[PDB]
């Protein structure tokens, strides 16, 4: 019964998604840390966390991470990342503990805008290929690199994304995609916090309601 | 008769001077190509060829290339190099073949920044880790990997630094370090390129007597 990633990946993303309903319907009744605790039990391959290192970024990190020790934590830098951020994830990493694993584009940010100019002043196709080098690439180099069949992310469904029926479990980028504090709001988020001696990002007391690159 | 690297490298640095003094007499009678044609034959371990790519590069790199095809050529990506150097790195590459090997720094330049502030802005210490973290770590760590044991250089005594009494052979970094073009002077550079359909680095044109990093 355990689900077969190999099989899965050979159907449709539509029907991807239908093999999976009655698991995640299961999976939205446990919490935060059964939720991982199940997939560390019924899920594959080697198991890796990602992180942004944004705005709430220490929960995801301290619940994973105490429940799998020293689990590979994926870092895309970009190249401009706010320097708060570079900070947040030297300490972050320092305090958890973290098995950080930075991945970044093919070369430098330097190179990148010798070559193309500043691709995120470019319309649809110039951020899509900057996302591409500094992201996508990066990524998928990592999953590869580090044989995982089993990512956790901290994604939740009130972000401003198209994430609002994100479910716990999904297949993407050809592995399992976990997301164990989909649910959780912001009063959750800040106790966890509170609760854990943890922090928000550092920006987020200068007005930042997110963060990522910064030009 | 051999040099022995190894023993030399038990020396302090002044005997090793003294113990390569006669070879470099009679290396110094050689042209450039013979200096490189007898590194091949009586110096070790794998040969490596480094390159700023700045104004006259083109000749060292045609040249020990042409010799030595597919030699690894390391390039020290700083993170802060012209933009005009990264696209000649590039063209040059391609045009001649080159085994391209960039090395960096642990981590990118904002994240550098990050960390430390702007380090070229900090007097003769920071200048100093500057150079440690983006240009001495990642050169001794790419002689290491690629397993280099002879290192060639288009270093020239005539160029604005403290090479005027440059031999053509040394031993730097644990390594013989090789100047094939040591002795030329800007007439013989021109003819070089001239010859085989070489250039100057763009920003020649541009009246940059040399380039490096720009800030």
């Amino acid at each position: 019964s355990k689900l077969d990633l190999n099989a899965l990946n050979e159907l449709p993303k539509v029907d991807r998604i239908l093999a999976l309903a009655e698991t995640n319907a299961e999976l939205e009744k446990l919490d935060a840390e059964g939720r991982v605790a199940w997939a560390l039990d019924n899920l594959p391959g080697e198991y890796v966390l990602s992180s942004s290192f944004g705005i709430q970024a220490a929960v995801s990190l301290h619940l994973v991470n105490q429940i799998r020790p020293d689990i590979p934590v994926i870092l895309t830098d970009t190249g401009y990342l706010f320097p708060e951020t570079y900070r947040f994830i030297d300490e972050l990493t320092d305090k958890l503990k973290l098995n950080l694993k930075v991945y970044r584009a093919t070369e430098s940010a330097a190179w990148q805008e010798a070559r193309y100019g500043k691709l995120w002043e470019q319309g649809v196709e110039g951020i899509e290929k900057y996302n591409d080098i500094n992201k996508v690439e990066p990524m998928n180099r990592a999953l590869k690199e580090l044989n995982a069949q089993t990512w956790f992310a901290g994604l939740r469904r009130e972000q401003s994304g198209s994430r609002a029926n994100l479910p716990v479990l999904a297949i993407q980028r050809g592995v399992f995609k976990v997301l164990p504090i989909i649910d959780w709001d912001n009063r959750t988020i800040y106790q966890y916090l509170q609760k854990h001696g943890l922090k928000y990002h550092p920006l987020w007391d200068e007005g930042y309601l997110s963060v990522g690159d910064t030009h």
